[PDB]
């Protein structure tokens, strides 16, 4: 039900409870009316840890668009002792400012799932060996590129370009001298884009990256000489970074010759 | 006039008139501020029906960054009976809710332009043969791909592929053994895309399939042989369906030889 | 300190005070959870000047989200008389309409900053000489491609695009037949994006026609035969127009030989 905005016209006596819900139904809509990239619904814009689990940054939407901002007042950690999934708890609280009341947003950091809260969702995967807490990957959307997970990610794709231009090199550019040039304009592209994504993490999406990397998959299997049927990968929007994953493996398995 | 928020500060017996007229304000203030994609002022982000016109599915940007959202709680049909126009018409009524009055919009369908309406816009072209009612192409922007009318494009652009596959093979390729790997290149991407697009319809637009098939187009000018004088055609965010449908249409043309 | 919502369920004697914190808190609120494209904090939506200073068009983003809107009702304009910085002021009055106040931002032009405002920041510089005020580069993000600013990079850029298809027919073709094609086309490529570009300002970023002479650039340097070094420069959000400037000047004297 798309409930518009409050009805004041009738006139009646200015209750906390009217004012309240007028607040509250002003916000519903203009929240519902927002768009977003890719016309999304929730996604992360930033997420960063300290390398006990210490939040540094921490900036997201949820589901039907709602938008959680961490305030650095306090400290959110969790100091675990000894599949381990990490949940994001919201607990609402009445705060006084400079002799005015208002609403507050509390953020938590719980083991499993909790009741008695405004939201409790599951953002986080940490798996853990003699006490390290290697991180896992885990399905969500995300809108920028400055996520927690990326350093791997950098490290697998720039030993993924070397190995592209070792392969070039050696026996793909004998084979085949009229797809090489092509071959290495697309590297070129995508060490570029590499190079401009590192400096720049608040300002790129996983997709133009995808897109890159999935070329210059393509461009190889059609030149390949090998069986004419290819496999291909398709993005997800909502699990990026596997796909990114598995079209990285793929290549450097590819590649490996 | 951009009136951005109300004055308080003077202080005045608290009417319904007031408040009405600051909440409205404030949404005025926050839509005006509000961005869409391609620094757009309207468009259509979903919008299907069920194939008497029955709607599903409704969501829209009206002038000047308005709103529309189609509630599945009753039903939206027309019913016609024997170049048929159709019109979307929205009127403000007013519902009560758990004993809180508020403001409904009310949607509805009509052959032709109507007063007495908060807003009265053609959305639709429909032409019957026999009461068939064959749907017609409409000249409005869309921000993402879900419109009833793609089925019909996706099923030519399909064939368009088939066919430029065919005609590489038969004659480009023997020609002109040099753009050969380029255009296949450039094929596979394309199938790629529309692919993708296919599967996600919420999460697309079309000026990227229009940006690949005028690429493609444009690399057969190049090395046609034929008169140098090429036809360049522009996509225009007004009429986008108009322009995919006219390049799909010369790149048939062309590619029947 | 993210603040959410105002808290009403106390119950209190309604004053004006409240009214407005409530109104303050819903618009910080909501300005904040407002998203802008590759993610950006403040940038220029259109700002367009006649050809004394007098200023046309004028739609921005400040610092923090802040949305800044010229009305047409009045002149704006500074008429200086004999490096000049120009700087935006904006201050807040109260006017009233048909019986209700209102709160009012007024836009004004001054030779340096100025203290007493709500904000003031330069916006462009300018540099006279008998004169002449011959327009400058100012570093700030554009969102569109309406900037004054614009007409002498479309200039320049279709100087480098004849400069191009010259250098090109003339040698590039005769030493290097094989990447001869793949340049002819990325030209071609170019040349449609700017031919859209021109017509179409509002819909049109600054990041695609970077990446499109980059692309043309690195093709070059790729095959060039010369020095294998090859300088790389990085698209900035922060200082667009001098990355093209300066990228502009790199093809032209690279294209000159």
């Amino acid at each position: 039900m798309f409930l518009e905005r409050i009805y004041w016209e009738d006139g009646l006596r200015l209750d906390s409870d009217i004012l309240d819900k007028s607040n509250l139904s002003v916000l519903e809509r203009l929240s519902t009316a927002s768009y977003l990239p890719a016309n999304l619904n929730k996604g992360i814009v930033s997420f960063d840890l300290d390398v006990l689990i210490l939040i540094k940054d921490l900036k997201l939407y949820l589901d039907e668009k709602n938008f959680v901002f961490y305030d650095k007042s306090y400290p959110l950690s969790l100091q675990i002792m000894t599949e381990i999934p990490l949940f994001l708890n919201i607990r609402e609280k009445v705060i006084e400012k400079n002799g005015v009341k208002y609403i507050y947003n509390q953020l938590s950091l719980s083991l499993e799932h909790s009741y008695g809260f405004k939201h409790s969702i599951q953002i986080a995967l940490f798996r853990l060996d003699r006490g390290r807490l290697v991180p896992e990957i885990y399905d969500f959307p995300l809108l920028t590129l400055n996520h927690y997970y990326l350093g791997d990610i950098f490290v697998k794709l720039n030993r993924t370009v070397s190995e592209l231009k070792s392969f070039n090199r050696f026996v793909f550019s004998a084979s085949r001298s009229y797809a090489s040039i092509l071959l290495v304009f697309l590297i070129n592209k995508l060490e570029r884009e590499l190079k401009f994504a590192e400096s720049n993490r608040a300002n790129s999406s996983p997709k133009q990256i995808f897109d890159l990397i999935d070329d210059i998959y393509s461009l190889i299997q059609l030149n390949l000489d090998k069986v004419e049927e290819l496999d291909s990968i398709e993005f997800d929007f909502q699990k990026p970074l596997t796909k990114l994953n598995l079209l990285a493996d793929r290549l450097l398995t590819l590649c490996e010759y």
